[PDB]
């Protein structure tokens, strides 16, 4: 009966989203948002993974927990995560929680409403993640192996692990040493090249997670943050387990590596972006069997029209989102969020247009992030002069352009924010 | 204007969309035709019901009896977000004046002053609030909304007759020799099929028809002109409450009749300067609204660019390289490398094989392009594969290209 | 959970429920209203949802006009983009002869394009018109499990009531060896010849079988096209066919109970279930919150009780009263009153079930009754006391329950005008 | 019609409701219970709804969860491309709206409909936005007489229909021209012409912050504030009866407005079809009335009993029960008010009083017969009206748990 043990699992879990992240190595991008709240993929937000792989593994119980920029993030959880019957033990909930003097502590902190859920299994996950994920496999695997927690675990490149917890398992998924963020990571015994991570994905027993918070609370050497206290503290007990990401991981391709980005850098959120516009994106958004949702406006289709001279355009592996009014021009390699405008003239490529992005007459944008509603003036290059990108906006080492409303109105340029 | 918002608050809008739309063709075989999908991701019962609710009247029974599933669940997916305790509803009533007789019963308990009959497959914009306004100054018990149409074009609508002050003189409905209006013999004044009734007066008017005697139970054929003939009816000019971003145009309104209005009112709107203006927030058309994915447009085979010209690409989409220009495609469309697609409309679904051309011509539903066909080229094959206009419109369907012989499963 | 998730339900809702006389004249038996608040189709339908399965098929047929509408109003809050949704699926009466009716296969049948597009694995078929609590899923394990082509929930009912159902026979596998649809003389349980192991109308089938046999069944003319007297004798024949204890999937607050299911046929029986929701300790359990009933949501006000003409308390027995009711002193006993019912003052209700917006006029009696949606009752009206004069009046079941219409009281010369 | 188009409504939603003791303790008053199933704010949101203002903004500061609770429940239903909403906007009442004025600019509405969300009343705010610019006034404040003793407690304004003259809370308020006994009190209601505010919350924010203490005054002093009688727009199905409005400032006031609807004519209407309240409505279950442990049937004198309930026998008089009320055998509930999941054990006596949600009353329990006893074990104001508390219940060691 492992559909029964299935089926059964979900519904007895409540999955709670630590949505409070501040996204600092994303700049200016996170400065009045969430980073949960990110634009992606033309017409989505970042949090909508995480909520959609809740849904999709039949986990219809959420808390979403807030510290940082809420507002944008709560509207939109408001009108496009609010369609629940809350009398059939569905809801979404929305559980604040204010900045104390970690991640553990904002669970704390909503421990009373989060006890009255009456929940056996408690699915903690980031908000902040692109990925798909079966939740209700990993919930099976987390019972069969008798784990008080379980955490789910994936082979990242060793240059890159410094940034998660690194893990060392047993025969039998369980793990035996476990080190938060170390800046020399050890890595995996049968390869060196990579280290086992921690993806910030814990299945709990729920009475265990309560009375764990309860002493991490009541614990002056702790700095109540998941990876850093409670996961040592419950490996060193010898009661945590892991789950390899494979096992749950939703993917088309069998063939194809699994697909987890954490969209740390504002390099990553510009390089992810752009993996949808290309031929074969490692991300697959045409899924039916694994669809995500989000908040949909009434949108009219993307307008091509003629530009000034009554000349055609040219598209090169672009997405372009509803309510785009595009004249002519070109554009390559980009992504082109809702209600972009962009006029006659113009060139586009390898750039992330977010949302009412407004371009003037004879543009060039090359290698750029273009924030929401940024109302670029007639003219305007960016992405050809180091120097000069530099000087007017930010500039990430790999040579990545952001741009943003402010900075444009420091230049003297008009703009409606 | 104090009179104006508790209008519509007493009045409840019955629309009639059983139409068959026979002179569509295979376009409405299966489908009504205000189920006909417009405009990329409309139908076009969409522009009768965002009428209503933008004119602020919230109760709308919606009557359907020809092909009813389509549309039926166009109604579930799309238009019912009401909260019926608020006094706001759209009503399924399965059943052109017997299909009202038939639930009077039902329409008499939502205790209307005014019932505002509609037309649920013509394409217009319209602030029903406006012409409740006329209506009640005029005193009359039947108001009927009145465009100016060409007299040759005027056999097919009620054409009517008015007094000095929009009075109703004369109507006849569907002459073959239609009257001239006096001040104009170029044009005749014609009933769009949109009306404004006194609640209690249509009851009594719908009750007596049905008792007598040979009538054919129509609107237009039987009840209009028994109200002209009692001096109850009043005319109401389209311009008067048409809605319009330009007000130097002349007023929008498509009754999409045959293939070619069709195809033309689809194409329109991708013009560069729309007659029908779907980017005003101040009149906006809702619809269902899927999660599609965003327009994709992807190198060919060969690693070459595509081409757009006064086009539009709705979600879903995935392009090919290859060339679009004046065309319109719907969701979930499909072009594969180094196709050629002028003046088309690509209904949802369809998948256009490689090396394709297509030019004047509307993609049903889902079809399935074989390699290489071309279409809009050839008077003679395209007629003999397809339908064929007279204006030289081609019409493309699942059928007919499987009784051509490439399969579309 | 992957059971559920690849299964599709399809609730028969053309029930005429001719055998309610009068209360099926303007709607179908699952629009029948139930337990104050509810409509007898939303049971099949929580029992979809909280088993799991979030895409129905609701196939309509008999006066629709108050089932589709009430779909609408609280049955309308899916997100299809997540592969859930409540289709409206019209079927129109189809005959095989002269007086021979199509059957229920027929109307699925229909509709076996737009089925088929759903690209479900397993269809779960049910009866619309039932009143039970069944958790679907647990009856999908079972079916496969079994490896069964065709799971028919069964249940030992009275052999005196088994005419009206089919009866079955079962291995020690539990697979269906004899199967007859509706027999007048229902053959007895080996074990108990005081019961017949009855068919619920309840099936689970594996998809791509369920649309050959459709097709073939279709084109079959000697086929009343109808799951019971037609399918179902097919498959039992051929040996696909497995039968599904009732038990095993019903669900119940007090497990030393018995099973639950009410088909609510006659009148007297809808009396009957109605006022078993009043009782101390009704044998139906609405009060679990683990297995919820959901319906269409009015924003009614909560129950009012005034004091009468006189100043005077009212006063209530074992009786359930729903929102927006305004109750003026009176007394009201073994009596369920369905929402917006108004009761003026000197009133005396026992053994009555009074639908929504129904208006008693002062100083009435009213005893063993069904009074129907809307009626006007006159002041001083008395019903339930006098046989001869109930059923001159309106209509009186062998039994003696009594049924009111808005219709009746006008040929009384009694105004039904609001 | 045009008008509550280019309109959108701002809910002061934080407001503490100190006056109100143990019962805003862990609520908002905006989110306290009302009515049998109702919360405070489900009428100024219905009031929006009805009034053709379908784009709501809700300012939230103070204990939120259950009111964001509530907003997530029964107010999430709209089509937000057709230009309507509920929006929640976390944040003296000025600062509020100042902090969030980014969002609210983009909404790019021509009037503010500014609204207090701790009061219960019905009103049509489509008729006093055409009074706002029919006046061509920048402000428009709705106002209303009020007994001079209570005047105290709000901002009392003077107008020759143009205001004159203001204070806000003044000790000694001033008495209307015509009629001693009254002052002309505002009523915390206001339209603003939406760029007027904008600026005049700009400079407010600048100035080194409550609607009544600060802003009115300076509209006031620059003669662009006019104010709006009340019954032009209020909503009452007889005409001839006196406009309803409740702030529900003391519990003695809160336990008065809730047994107002008990009452064979209560003041307020809950049954005009015409002006519907709405709120988050549960699938509960019929009221349902039990024979008590005897056999006996039970008794009912002016009093609602919400859905969930199930009362065994006992006598309800001049009382309302909220939803899923248990009430035990042989129990005497009288001019009562029981909030939702209340658990009453056997033959308790409880008489004026405030049962707060999901107490359990331990058997035999007699409150409002000994004012001594009463007011040792929990709350009981001035006029004799007893606040009961899970928290008081647990303190005397009645287990609460459940
Ligand atoms: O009785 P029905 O078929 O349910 O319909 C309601 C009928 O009763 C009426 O109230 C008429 O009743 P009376 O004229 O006898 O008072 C109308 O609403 C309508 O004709």
């Amino acid at each position: 009966d492992h559909l029964m043990l299935a089926r059964q699992l979900p519904l007895k879990s409540v999955a709670l989203i630590l949505a409070g992240g501040r996204g600092t190595r994303l700049k200016d991008l996170t400065n009045k948002r969430a980073k949960p709240a990110v634009h992606f993929g033309g017409k989505f937000r970042i949090i909508d993974f995480a909520l959609s792989n809740c849904i999709n593994s039949g986990i219809r119980r959420m808390g979403v927990i807030t510290q940082y920029q809420s507002h944008t993030l709560v509207q939109h959880i408001q009108r496009g995560w609010s369609f629940f019957n809350e009398e059939m033990n569905e809801f979404v909930d929305l559980l604040p929680a204010q900045q104390r003097m970690g991640t553990a502590d904002a669970v704390t902190q909503n421990l009373d409403i989060i006890r009255r859920y009456k929940a056996e299994y408690v699915v903690i996950l980031a908000g902040d993640h692109i990925y798909k994920q079966d939740y209700s496999r990993m919930l099976i695997d987390h019972v069969e192996k008798g784990a008080r927690c379980t955490v789910a675990c994936m082979p990242v490149p060793i240059e890159e692990a410094s940034a998660f917890g690194v893990m060392a398992v047993d025969e039998n998924d369980k793990i035996i040493e476990f080190v938060e963020k170390p800046a020399n990571p050890p890595s995996m015994p049968n390869d060196p090249s990579k280290s086992l991570a921690s993806m910030g994905i814990y299945v709990f027993d729920a009475d265990y997670l309560y009375e764990l918070l309860e002493e991490d609370d009541r614990d002056e050497n702790s700095s109540h943050d998941f990876g850093k206290d409670l996961i040592p503290k419950i490996t060193e007990a010898g009661l945590a387990y892991a789950h390899p990401f494979p096992l749950s991981c939703v993917q088309s391709d069998p063939d194809a590596e699994p697909y987890w980005r954490d969209v740390g850098t504002l390099e990553a959120y510009w390089k992810a972006n752009l993996d949808l516009a290309s031929v074969v994106p490692e991300l697959d958004m045409y899924d039916r069997n694994w669809p995500i949702r989000t908040y949909n406006e009434s949108l009219p289709p993307a307008k091509f029209v003629q530009d000034r001279s009554g000349s055609h355009g040219m598209t090169l592996n672009s997405l372009v989102s509803g309510g785009c009014v595009i004249s002519g021009s070109v554009v390559v390699q980009s992504v082109l969020f809702s209600r972009v405008r962009v006029n006659s003239f113009c060139n586009i490529d390898s750039a992330v247009l977010l949302p009412e992005v407004w371009v003037g007459r004879s543009c060039r944008l090359r290698r750029c992030v273009i924030d929401r509603a940024c109302v670029i003036p007639e003219g305007m290059v960016i992405g050809e002069n180091a120097e000069e990108d530099a000087r007017r906006f930010y500039r990430s080492e790999e040579g990545i352009v952001l741009v943003t409303r402010e900075m444009l109105r420091k230049l003297g340029h008009k703009q409606e924010r």
